[PDB]
């Protein structure tokens, strides 16, 4: 009989993930108040719980009419709403759950970085300051990657990481542990949830491809924690290793799952570092774990022993930032498909281009699109009549914001273009109609980056103070292309005005990186697989391994 008591159980079973016990208990308190905002918002989540998202936001919509100032129903709104592809009025969600409680930095964060991806711009240093300090008073309310958009410093974020870590550490008790095979081929597994059509698949694909013929005495394992979506690189991924399904299972099972097949070596390729429900690793299933390339930046974490990167982006003075230790490959840490036929994309005029303007590309995600990185690129449009700024189109309304931002940087904003989402290969034929790259800080380009550079477009940039702001750097730097490494927005502007008015000396630039990404070892997956490989081998000969 005691309504109140029923869902308090719900959310109570829901924090489990236990699934139709929950219901079970809404079932009942709807029972005895129908149409109470509550129980009717929890009904919402049971559903968002189940993944019924549309269904999920109806419930919520009308909960949240019922009860307007009630700040937990209007973030679970915005939770189903986001999940339901309804990414404005998300927005207005979480607006709305700030607004009521702002003493609560979770959700700050969560409008922060909502705000961020739709380029709206709104009390955008307020909010940052707002999430800095909450990292700073040590709570681990602040999820680590959407840290990464902010420009704070390594330290700051090793802060974020490692107090996020800790809270998860806290919670769970690994499983006993194991140690490194002693002989026998060396069993090294990577877990992911883009093992499909995402950057992780993408930039791996064709270093695994090289491992298999390249490195007997290893086996690859995959842990995909997603199904298979159809792609072709899932299918090269899953024939270039032995690829464990892994998806819908939990974090325990998971684990042990990953223990069973006696995994030397674990990679966090999973893309959130010490956030994002890392418990896997928590668990320390594998002797040594090792943070590489999804995550640009310190796991923070206790059970993270090592972290993969370059001399580059990683040098010496960063170390102390990191929590793992810190390993090197001989060039840059990042691999790449290099089995990409780029295609002749339609005509210019066909893709909304003027056809004999200069065109700057910004392919980004629309987080990293600050009011810094616009406003440097919008200074290159002014000072250079016929150029365009080519980007892609974001979720929202965000290209209508950025627009607008252009409009009162003393800009045309018809001289905005936005790409629309095409399948991959079709993505990188437009590459070809592109002059020059412009990098983002302080969140650098990371595939797409790569992308420019394989179809043979320059990339522009400013390496910074951490790992993800020096990631475009690197590339450059390991392909030989140090003069497109500026030292700060001023230099930044200038070198890409000098470009974009020298048409002949763009022309030149064209023709350098044509000769350098053949000649460097940065497109090479055969030399990158005998580096990788070496360095996987003494890691593990230096945990036990004999071979
Ligand atoms: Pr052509
Ligand atoms: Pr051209």
């Amino acid at each position: 009989q005691d309504f109140v008591a029923w869902l308090m159980l719900a959310d109570a079973e829901l924090g489990m993930g236990d699934t139709t016990a929950g219901e079970m208990a809404v079932q009942r308190g709807l029972a005895l108040h129908p149409g109470h905002p509550e129980a009717v918002a929890r009904l919402g989540r049971v559903r968002w719980t189940q993944q019924r998202h549309a269904e999920a936001a109806v419930l919520l919509q009308q909960a949240s009419d019922a009860a307007p100032e009630h700040p937990g129903i209007a973030l679970w709104l915005g939770h189903a709403l986001e999940d339901a592809g309804q990414a404005e009025a998300a927005a207005a969600a979480y607006t709305r759950a700030h607004q009521l409680l702002p003493e609560e930095p979770y959700i700050t964060a969560q409008l922060l970085n909502w705000r961020r991806r739709l380029c709206d711009w709104r009390a955008l240093d307020v909010l940052s300051a707002q999430v800095r300090a909450a990292v700073a008073q040590g709570v681990g309310a602040v999820e680590p990657f959407a840290f990464l958009s902010e420009d704070a410093s390594a330290a700051e974020q090793l802060a974020c990481a490692r107090t996020r870590a800790q809270a998860i550490a806290a919670s769970v008790r690994p499983l006993a542990p194991t140690r490194v095979r002693s002989k026998g081929p060396l069993r090294v597994g990577f877990v992911s949830n883009g093992f499909g059509a995402h950057p992780t698949g993408l930039l791996t694909v064709a270093l695994f491809e090289a491992l298999q013929r390249r490195q007997p005495d290893l086996q690859m394992h995959l842990f995909a924690t997603s199904g298979d979506d159809g792609s072709t690189l899932r299918t090269r991924l899953a024939q270039a290793s032995t690829l464990h399904d892994v998806t819908a299972l939990g974090h325990l099972a998971t684990a042990k799952h990953i223990r069973h097949h006696g995994i030397d070596l674990l990679f966090d390729l999973r893309g959130w570092g010490g956030g994002g429900r890392p418990e896997v690793f928590a668990l320390r299933p594998a002797p040594v774990q090792v943070n590489w390339l999804a995550y640009p930046g310190t796991s923070g974490a206790p059970w993270m022993d090592y972290v993969l990167g370059d001399a580059f982006a990683l040098p010496p003075a960063l170390e102390p930032f990191y929590s793992e230790h810190v390993l090197r490959l001989q060039g840059a840490f990042q691999p790449s498909d290099t089995s990409r036929v780029v295609a002749e994309p339609p005509s210019r005029t066909q893709c909304g281009l003027p056809e004999q303007g200069v065109v700057l590309c910004c392919f980004n995600n629309s987080y990293k699109l600050n009011p810094q990185s616009m406003a440097r690129m919008l200074a290159v449009l002014r000072e250079v009549p016929d150029s365009v700024l080519w980007l892609l189109s974001g979720p929202g309304e965000a290209d209508a914001r950025l627009r607008a931002f252009a409009h009162a940087q003393g800009v045309d904003a018809q001289r905005l273009v936005f790409m629309p989402k095409l399948p991959h290969p079709q993505y990188l034929a437009r590459y070809r109609h592109a002059d020059l790259f412009l990098d983002t800080h302080p969140y650098n380009a990371h595939t797409t980056a790569s992308d420019a550079l394989w179809t043979g477009c320059p990339v522009l940039t400013t390496p910074g103070e951490t790992f993800a702001a020096r990631v475009a750097g690197s590339l450059n730097h390991h392909l030989g292309l140090d003069e497109m490494n500026v030292a700060d927005d001023a230099a930044f502007v200038a070198k890409a005005v000098a470009l974009a008015s020298d048409p002949a000396a763009l022309t030149a630039l064209h023709a350098r990186v044509d000769v350098l990404r053949r000649a460097s070892g940065v497109f090479h997956m055969d030399g990158f697989a005998d580096d990788f490989g070496a360095l996987l081998q003494a890691l593990a000969r230096r945990h036990g391994w004999l071979g």
